[PDB]
């Protein structure tokens, strides 16, 4: 897999790590759609608004299989850590017009 999972369950915004590189979800859109990163840099997305949102990438992007993050509630975050350099597209579930990418380089 080229993406570790710190915590399977969403978290409180408040819990986020002091040197987090932030994706804000808000107006039903990734706030920063291209993000640039490096290796080994976890992206943390945080959702700000009571319409719940998640990151989905699909099989062979980050893995065999299909990552699937869980549903964000307002005011809840999701970590991944990249291990791996290259382009990751993904969408939300629910809300499939929702589309970014982390270029891990």
């Amino acid at each position: 897999d080229k993406a570790t999972i710190p915590s399977e369950s969403p978290f409180a915004a408040a819990e986020v790590a002091d040197g987090a590189i932030v994706v804000d979800i808000a107006k039903m859109k990734y706030e920063t759609p291209e993000l640039h990163v490096k290796v080994g840099d976890t992206v943390t997305w945080i959702n700000r608004e009571a319409m719940p949102h998640n990151v989905h990438f699909v099989a062979g992007v980050l893995g065999e299989a299909a990552l699937k993050g869980p549903m964000m509630k307002k005011e809840q975050a999701y970590s991944l850590t990249f291990t791996e350099a290259g382009t990751y597209d993904y969408h939300c579930t629910p809300h499939p017009f929702m589309r970014g990418k982390v270029v891990v380089e």
